[PDB]
């Protein structure tokens, strides 16, 4: 009975420590490491502050209120505490929604992924998020617009040891729509469009960038030959200066061995052009290529990049099956090669691409697309943690008392606890993971 309290107390204490520790760690990492000082990370910091305030100002007193079974901090702080609670939750979803809109413009911009905002404009957007969240959280609570007019509530308001958030229905509806449902619907809609855009960037360049790798500096390939970019061969000569000469002549400037990503892409589109002409001159590949759709043609080119036309022309049975659209059987045969034996992962992705005729095997391979999934995970987690709570606010406007007080409280704590997850979700990033382990003396 009572020993349960201590044990429940220690648990809630660890929840508070978890929220404060992890969010402190996120703030410190972005504030300390110049590498992590990006526009997105400024909004993340804003998100981390809302969760930090939840962990220090909201969760500790909510815990105490439950364990003591009464409010001991008085009416002033009950109303203040209540205001911070609503503020932090409102600012969180408003920020998440700003991240979605920012990522949408970043990913659709011709200067792709750079936010259209400067660091200073981002601070103003953040400041404006906290002002708007305050205007929508503190005003109604401090102006007493939220309060119900029935006696049980009136008693609780006057009662210094009672801190139950009894509200009128109009507030229950209006506040929950404006603070939560509006920015949630926008976030979800806009960030689903971010994924569609991200998916739509997948193409042969990205495919070979994932499968072969883009190298900005001259390197020796497996045969010892000087190569650059996505396996672009410069010369078979052992003279480096001979490679550099060919590189400069190809790129159109003094490179000194180093090229930009966009120049690697220029060379790659030429190599692709060359591969296709070669395929169309090869009696055994031409019929196959001719019959394939655009995505499977990228598959074939991918293989020609890796093994040359001859190597690929030797897949006589697989080529015939591909020509007939017998995809699974083609895949059975292709999986039985020295190719799949040597580069299984790459082969897996190309064969699967021959199976589906979509780019699905290349989803979330690129660091930037992985980063977009991380953000999507932050958003989805927040949604799943708070949605039940906010559904019950509206359900109680329709028919009150349908769901027990203890269930409603538990759904609120699922919301609270969410303030501890984002720091763990950021361990998906290699940059945060590196940042953290430095900060924790590893
Ligand atoms: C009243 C309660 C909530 C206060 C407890 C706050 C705790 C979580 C604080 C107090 C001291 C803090 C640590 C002090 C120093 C460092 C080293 C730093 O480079 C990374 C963060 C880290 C490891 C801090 C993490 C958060 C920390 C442990
Ligand atoms: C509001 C009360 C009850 C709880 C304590 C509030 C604390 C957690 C808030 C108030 C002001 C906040 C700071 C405001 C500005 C910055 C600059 C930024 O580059 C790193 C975070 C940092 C340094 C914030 C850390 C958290 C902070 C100190
Ligand atoms: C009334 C009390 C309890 C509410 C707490 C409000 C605090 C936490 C709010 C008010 C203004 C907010 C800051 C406004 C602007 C920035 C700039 C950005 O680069 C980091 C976050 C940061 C620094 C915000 C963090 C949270 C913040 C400090
Ligand atoms: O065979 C056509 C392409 O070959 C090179 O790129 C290859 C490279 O030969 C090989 O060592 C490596 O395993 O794969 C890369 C591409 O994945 C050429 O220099 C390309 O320009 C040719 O199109
Ligand atoms: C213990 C209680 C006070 N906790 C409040 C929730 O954590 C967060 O609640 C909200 C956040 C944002 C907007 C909101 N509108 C509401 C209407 C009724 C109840 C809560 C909210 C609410
Ligand atoms: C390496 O970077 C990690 C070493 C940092 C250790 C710092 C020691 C912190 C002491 C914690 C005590 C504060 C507890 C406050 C409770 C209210």
């Amino acid at each position: 009975d009572e020993v349960w309290v201590v044990g429940m107390g220690i648990v809630m204490s660890l929840i508070v420590l978890a929220i404060v520790f992890g969010n402190v760690l996120v703030i410190t990492a972005i504030a300390k490491f110049e590498r992590l000082q990006t526009v997105t990370n400024y909004f993340i910091t804003s998100l981390a502050c809302a969760d930090l305030v939840m962990g220090l100002a909201v969760v500790p007193f909510g815990a105490a209120h439950i364990l003591m079974k009464m409010w001991t901090f008085g009416n002033f702080w009950c109303e203040f505490w209540t205001s911070i609670d609503v503020l932090c939750v409102t600012a969180s979803i408003e920020t998440l929604c700003v991240i979605a809109v920012d990522r949408y413009f970043a990913i659709t911009s011709p200067f792709k992924y750079q936010s259209l905002l400067t660091k200073n404009k981002a601070r103003v957007i953040i400041l404006m998020v906290w002002i708007v969240s305050g205007l929508t959280s503190f005003l109604p609570i401090q102006m007493h617009w939220y309060r119900a007019t029935h006696q049980e509530a009136i008693n609780c308001y006057a009662e210094e040891t009672c801190c139950d958030f009894f509200t009128n229905q109009a507030y229950a509806i209006a506040s929950s729509i404006v603070s939560f449902y509006v920015p949630l619907v926008i976030m979800v809609f806009v960030y689903s469009r971010v994924f569609q855009e991200a998916k739509r960037q997948l193409n042969i360049f990205e495919m070979l960038r994932i499968d072969e790798g883009l190298r900005l500096k001259i390197y020796k390939d497996t045969e010892g030959y000087y190569t650059i970019g996505i396996g672009h061969l410069l010369t078979k000569s052992p003279s480096l200066n001979a490679a550099k000469s060919e590189l400069d002549k190809a790129i159109g400037r003094n490179t000194n061995g180093v090229i930009t990503k966009d120049e690697a892409e220029k060379l790659f589109n030429q190599d692709v052009d060359a591969a296709v002409r070669g395929i169309l001159r090869n009696a055994k590949l031409k019929p196959v290529y001719d019959s394939l759709d655009a995505v499977r043609r990228a598959a074939l080119i991918n293989m020609v990049f890796q093994m040359g036309e001859t190597g690929v022309a030797g897949f006589t049975n697989s080529l015939r099956m591909l020509q007939q659209k017998r995809w699974d059987e083609a895949a059975v045969n292709l999986a039985k090669s020295r190719w799949y034996n040597q580069t299984p992962n790459r082969a897996k992705r190309v064969i699967t691409t021959f199976r589906t005729g979509t780019w699905d095997a290349y989803k979330f391979c690129l660091k930037e697309h992985k980063a977009l999934k991380t953000l999507g995970i932050i958003m989805g987690t927040f949604t799943l943690c708070w949605l039940p709570f906010f559904i019950v606010n509206i359900v109680h406007v329709i028919q009150d008392n349908l769901i027990r007080k203890e269930v409603y409280i538990l759904l609120n704590w699922i919301g609270y606890v969410n303030s501890g997850f984002n720091p763990l979700i950021y361990c998906r990033s290699p940059d945060f993971r590196i940042a953290f382990q430095e900060l924790l003396c590893l």
